[PDB]
């Protein structure tokens, strides 16, 4: 197991389990998020969130309040350790009974000590389906 795959299945694991200090652990300091790339509700900007304060918000807002089941449907390593790419299917349940559903591809990156730098989502509301 790659320190990205690693990184990457943890952080699935923890986005379930809703497990705050683990799922930060797994970031660097500067750590981006793009979910998805460019402009969305869960992307502001279009440039990403920044910095593992600013990620730690994105958590309470996107993930604590909500029931979400990470689906892995295909892996692929590249032919370096620290970086990998997934086809995910994410399935968010709110509190009330709306849910929203997306797949896509989403791409690792973590410096050498083995924590995120970087992780992006391809997606657009074309993709999405809502219940
Ligand atoms: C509530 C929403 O809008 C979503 O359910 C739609 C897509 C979801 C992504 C999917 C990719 C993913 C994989 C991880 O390993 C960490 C958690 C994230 C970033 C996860 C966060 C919640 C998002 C943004
Ligand atoms: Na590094
Ligand atoms: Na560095």
């Amino acid at each position: 197991q790659s320190p990205a795959l690693i990184a990457s299945q943890s952080l699935w694991r923890c986005t379930q389990a809703h497990d705050r200090e683990g799922w930060l652990a797994l970031m660097a300091d500067d750590v981006v998020i793009e979910t998805p790339i460019g402009k969305s509700v869960t992307n502001p900007d279009g440039s990403g969130i920044k910095g593992k304060e600013a990620v730690g918000a994105f958590f309470d807002t996107h993930i604590a309040a909500t029931r979400l089941t990470v689906t892995c449907e295909e892996t692929f390593p590249s032919s370096s350790p620290d970086e990998i790419a997934h086809i995910l299917v994410a399935h968010s349940e709110f509190d009330g009974g709306f849910t929203s559903e997306v797949r896509g591809v989403f791409t690792y990156r973590v410096n050498k000590a083995g924590l995120i730098t970087n992780l992006r989502g391809y997606w657009n509301l074309d993709m999405m389906t809502f219940g």
